[PDB]
């Protein structure tokens, strides 16, 4: 018989599943919106509250994943699924809904912890029914929410000023948020305990929110995976009019003031701006061109509501709600995954120095490193090396560094110095759900943990004893952070929290503790970047 | 001999005067009233808003557009509709929440008549309210008759089953205009504590529907439904509707990936565009070939949780409602002719055959529901009497009518009269002299012939005899009466008995007289077959 | 260092230029936002309060002029400038700027009379860019505020009824009055001391606002210079509903009903309406056509909102909050300008008593003479001589007292009447900033008065001493009347109240006292067109 819950604006009807084993079904609810659907006028605004509905709601089908390129979006679907068969998705502006798993007893009144989940894809594709949360619930007893927010020019389209501000994927987020602290108890969740996770630009955006003040109280503990607010690639600084005058050409607006680009792209169809999307070329690295123009993809900016200031001057303000925060990243974060979706010119599978030098400029958009510094930074990671098939493995390793090793340890220090507890891991382990295509010698490739935080080995076939071994503790790990904001518990290597002794636990096929992660490689960095 | 001038909530208003043989004070006629701001652009597909007052005099001097519809099918049900010698021709346009507004009373002094507000019909897909001239109405009975327009078709009962476009914004519509009549008709010389609610077909099952929602509570005090009710199962959508919304997005040519999106793209239409839409989905038109199960009549009430809570049936039986006097009648032979001719009925032989008559009744499904399987007891019932092949042809007529009206008409009564409210029914049999030429003369009672006498067709149109000049003048006084007291009783006329349980109902006619217990065996053979 | 103020909506940037002459730099920022831009569905509806903004924003760029006519505006642009280089401007439906210009050191407290230009263009063309208040505010110590409002179709389209009232450009010009009335303060501006000052439409705008009960206590001193509610041409009386119908089926719109017309126009693009108006051939002359036909503007109507009743009756009315107000005229109002931009067929320069008639009665709708009485006009100006071209002359004076004379003495003979200071001149003086293609016979043409108001003299080249004495004259005029309400002060001519005595001032090369302006003229004409 059919679950239905009561919720703020009207009931949702939703299906019990089972997976192998467990005797308490889980009740499952797919497409429960939570703001009313950003169309027409709509576009380019904050979220508003949705409009109460009458009967009940069948909240029983996927809803269609937010505006995007079909043929990037459909792949990373493919590719971070947990699931067994890839569910195909439908495109739509009417995207801001969100997924819930609850392992509860809804005919009680149930107050389990609740992980809120923010999807990666550099904030121009993803889709939240990619996770399924049915082995998280019912394997450690949390309530698991999966929720979209506005990509692209949808979600990020920003003029510098008041015509359009910008970050709305991010105040898409915040509304997702506050609409589990206002109903999640119906669906046995603790208001009160809610843990936001999210990878890449999830993760990102898990950050995010935890240096905005706006969010400050609908989150009491965060998880950000390989992904946080100084991955710079993600974070617009600067002026970002020049940006909103390239698409507003692109899609064919005039660019007399800021109110008529607004107005015009309000009134292009959601088909149109596709077609914008596809001509700008995102997420791909450009190969001719200056570096210093090309821009991988629209992002967060510093809009005055979300964000007051740079992340970066957030952090020495010691200014933002201290809450439990596990930061954590992959041995090869730039393995295969993201060079392979932006197309990189290594086919050959080797790089000599100069060859590495010119790359790296090109990949200015994605590591801002100064052409000036480019013979230092190579020289550091190459120069050890003759061998051009490890030149091209450290080449792989240098630009992880800068994008999510670095900013990652240099966040998780400001946390922990702000008096806040602070956790890190580094995940080195191939899963075998893992892509035909990817080289088995890539451990640890971007996204890897995914299998085992969404317990993929349990909804998908093939896993080894040591794989599903893995999965389990990680989803233990994760699960008691989210109670506790520790995730230390009994049966489980120890995982010692980062002091100033920086200890940071290792996870793979050997888990353990070790100390001052990527220490050498911020201190690099931070020295090179000052110059 | 100066045009008479009337301030109202939303400003000043300008009409004219118009006299009528026999009386000696002109009656103030005023023509498009908006009651409401033009549901044009984000306003389509949405309740209806108030009016933005105006500065100066607003002329109401010239008949306002009709909803957008079948311009054709429009100006037919007009042609036979309309009580006034010559058919005005309309326009056609979305704007068109207006009224109109015939008050017989001295504007220079302070008159308080009760109020007659009539809801045209058309199937909820056609119709308009100029069609009709209160002129003679109000003369002869000294009340104030409003006639109201609403949405209709696509723009009226558009719905995608849920919040984003719940439907029945035609409904909303008369609520709108009840509302409108209630803060305002006191500056007609109107009673706004006496207003009385009353339509024919579509507007039967209007009025039916605002007896039984909330959202009209107390914007009326006596109600009437002339050929039509909530039970009119055809006008009532029952189940999922999802599926006929997205049958008229893609007619449209929009994208249905979800209602939201489906009702986005539908606003963006043009109004020329919505209306190549309505021709195309063929609504009022029988359907010969395929499946009748799918063929779509109309878009028509839904229960949408704000004007109806849940099913007619089941708000029936509540006993939960205002209660006000309700007069419920029907006409000797509802689908005598006029319909028929209308949805182009395959009748052009005038002979029926039992195989043939089994294979209609299918065919009319959307209009009377009956199961495949019932078919051959239904058609046994009412054709089995005998052998002749025309006879055949007029009890298949006889069968529709019962199931489309004479029973609901009844099973509506008798739930009114149970809930506890003063409840009549009237039996409607006379052919008018201004019948179309095209019309079967024996024919008698067809649809919308008490039309006529209601709205005294003999003292407008031409040739009249004593006799129909006399059975509209009695029309209207059982009307009006019923209008003030709530009883249709009054001097000068045959005694109209109160449809208690002895179920004794008026047949009106060239011989007016008391009956018992209408459609009896008809309603219990049906609320038998029905129950499978 | 940039000057930074603080307004309600936020804090704005702009930019010192000194003036030769002045220790004092001129704080000048450029359009600033006073309502929200008046796009899709706000075309045609009241003015909306502005979006407030994050962070500072940079006020230091011309903002574009409200959609027109391009070449008749660039072109009335540089006629009337008074700074050397006439700036080329961008076309735009988001125009609802101002221009504030103070002299005021914002670091201290002022509390400086505040004068608030008003444009003129007919109501169809103009910009506020146009003129630079550098000068005024330095040399008499005024804060200087241009404004804009929306003209032709988007400021004055009417139906006639609530679909559509009009004059949305008028209530364009109370919306900015209400901003400085909010944050004119924070510029050094005193909003207690308020001067609104306008020529042409301008001037006739200043008139239609003395009248209006929307803007009483928005001002506090007025001055219409060439241009007053009783110039006929920019107030549209009777039936307005044939005008809209013309214009909507020009646009390619359905007539069916007001509100269809109205939405319909919301739905056509910048690009669409401007075509409509050019092929309306505005402030044009229409040689074929019934003259009682032919509408040369769109402009002021009584819509109840503004205006309740006609100028006429609102006058003798004695109801309307009063002021001091200063109503002027120029020597010859249609001596050149007019004649120009509106193409009238004087080719020869000489003209027949016949011809005469002819012209007077196609000028209809500037003058308004029916064609019976074209003979009595004509006479009475014409008949003195034979000289073709002496006659010329005088049917220029004849079409000047009709449009701006007479109006003019009688709206400042009412005013007076209603125990209103009322101050009235007459400019004769030809600037040598005139066009080349200017007779040089010509003495105080239209707009003539500008360059002396504006202090062209110390922003353009070449101007004698005389001239520039004439202008710090008349800016001390103008800005003692600021200050006062009274135009009088020390070094200066006397200027006489026009009182029963009924003295005016005469301005040019010999500024002196006169008495009865116009009198004879407007004896005739009350009594002509009482036929
Ligand atoms: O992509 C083509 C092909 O290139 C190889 C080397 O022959 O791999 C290179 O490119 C990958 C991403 O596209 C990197 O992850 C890898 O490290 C690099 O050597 C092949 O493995 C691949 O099939
Ligand atoms: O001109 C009308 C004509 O139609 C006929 C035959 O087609 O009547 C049949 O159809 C009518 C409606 O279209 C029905 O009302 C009628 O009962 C049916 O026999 C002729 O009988 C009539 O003269
Ligand atoms: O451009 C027309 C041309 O006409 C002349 C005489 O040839 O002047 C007449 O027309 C002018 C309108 O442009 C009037 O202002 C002027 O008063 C009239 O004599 C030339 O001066 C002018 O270039
Ligand atoms: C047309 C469509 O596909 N939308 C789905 C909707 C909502 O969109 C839910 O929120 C799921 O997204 O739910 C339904 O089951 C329902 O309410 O009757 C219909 C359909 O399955
Ligand atoms: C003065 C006024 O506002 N009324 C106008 C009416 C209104 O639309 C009424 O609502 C419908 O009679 O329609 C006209 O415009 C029209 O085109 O025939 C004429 C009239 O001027
Ligand atoms: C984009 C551009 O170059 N125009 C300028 C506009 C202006 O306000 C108006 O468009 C013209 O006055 O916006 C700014 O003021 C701003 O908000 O920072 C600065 C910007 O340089
Ligand atoms: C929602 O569920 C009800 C009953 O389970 C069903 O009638 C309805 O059609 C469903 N929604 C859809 C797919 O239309
Ligand atoms: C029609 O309305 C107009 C208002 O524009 C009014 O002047 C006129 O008198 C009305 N028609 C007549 C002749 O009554
Ligand atoms: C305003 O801020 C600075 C200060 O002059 C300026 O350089 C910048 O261009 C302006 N802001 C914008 C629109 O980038
Ligand atoms: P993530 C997979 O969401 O995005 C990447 C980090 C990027 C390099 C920005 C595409
Ligand atoms: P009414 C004549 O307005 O409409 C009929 C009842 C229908 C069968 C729906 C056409
Ligand atoms: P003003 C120069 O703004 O407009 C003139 C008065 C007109 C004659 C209408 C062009």
């Amino acid at each position: 018989s059919p679950p239905v819950v009561d919720t703020v604006h009207g009931k949702v009807l939703g299906k019990f599943v089972s997976l192998e084993g467990f005797a308490q079904p889980v009740a499952i609810f797919l497409g429960i919106p939570f703001a009313k659907p950003p169309l027409g006028p709509l576009r380019f605004t904050p979220p508003q509250p949705a409009e109460p509905w009458s009967f009940v709601k069948n909240a029983t089908s996927y809803p269609p994943m937010c505006t995007q390129d079909p043929k990037a979006g459909q792949l990373l679907s493919e590719l971070f699924t947990n699931r067994k068969e890839n569910i195909p998705l439908k495109l739509s502006e009417d995207c801001l809904y969100l997924n819930i798993y609850t392992p509860a007893d809804l005919t009680k009144k149930n107050r389990l912890p609740v992980m809120v989940w923010i999807h990666g894809g550099g904030l121009m594709v993803g889709a939240a029914s990619t996770y399924d949360g049915l082995a998280l619930a019912a394997h450690e007893n949390v309530v698991v929410v999966t929720i979209q927010y506005r990509l692209g020019i949808w979600g990020f389209f920003s003029t510098g000023d008041e015509h359009s501000r910008g970050n709305w994927g991010h105040l898409d987020q915040v509304a997702a948020l506050r609409w589990v602290q206002d109903n999640i108890a119906s669906f046995g969740g603790n208001p009160g305990s809610v843990t936001i996770f999210g990878e890449s630009a999830g993760g990102e955006s898990v950050s995010v929110l935890v240096l905005s003040p706006l969010a400050k109280n609908l989150f009491h503990r965060a998880i950000s995976e390989s992904g946080v607010a100084l991955t710079s690639v993600l974070v617009k600084k600067g002026d970002v009019k020049p940006l909103a005058e390239q698409i507003a050409i692109t899609a064919g607006c005039k660019t007399t003031t800021s109110a008529v680009m607004v107005h015009c792209l309000r009134q292009k169809t959601e088909e149109e701006l596709l077609e914008t999307t596809l001509k700008m070329k995102f997420l791909s690295l450009d190969l001719q061109g200056d570096p210093r123009e090309s821009q991988p993809l629209l992002g967060t900016v510093i809009d005055g509501m979300l964000l007051l200031k740079t992340p970066e001057e957030l952090q020495a303000e010691r200014n933002f709600h201290t809450v439990p925060y596990m930061v954590g990243i992959n041995k090869q974060e730039f393995g295969w995954l993201i060079p392979m979706l932006m197309s990189y010119p290594l086919s050959e599978g080797q790089l000599d120095q100069k060859t590495a030098m010119s790359l790296l400029w090109k990949s200015y958009p994605l590591v801002c490193i100064a052409k000036e510094l480019i013979p230092e930074a190579t020289e550091k990671y190459l120069g050890g090396t003759d061998d051009t098939v490890k030149k091209k493995d450290l080449f792989l390793d240098l630009i992880a560094d800068v994008m999510f090793g670095v900013p990652s340890v240099i966040v998780a220090r400001n946390h922990r110095d702000a008096g806040a507890p602070t956790y890190m891991y580094e995940f080195q382990y191939r899963p075998s759900f893992s892509s035909d295509m990817k080289p088995k010698t890539v451990i640890g490739d971007h996204g890897d943990e995914l299998f085992s935080v969404f317990g993929a080995p349990f909804l998908k076939e093939g896993a080894s004893e040591e794989e599903i071994r893995l999965s389990k503790m990680v989803m233990k790990f994760w699960a008691n952070f989210a109670r506790n904001g520790n995730p230390n518990g009994e049966g489980l290597p120890h995982w010692p929290e980062y002091n100033q002794k920086e200890g940071y636990l290792q996870i793979g096929a050997n888990t353990q503790a070790a100390q001052k992660l990527k220490d050498k490689e911020v201190a690099f960095w931070t020295n090179l970047f000052a110059k």
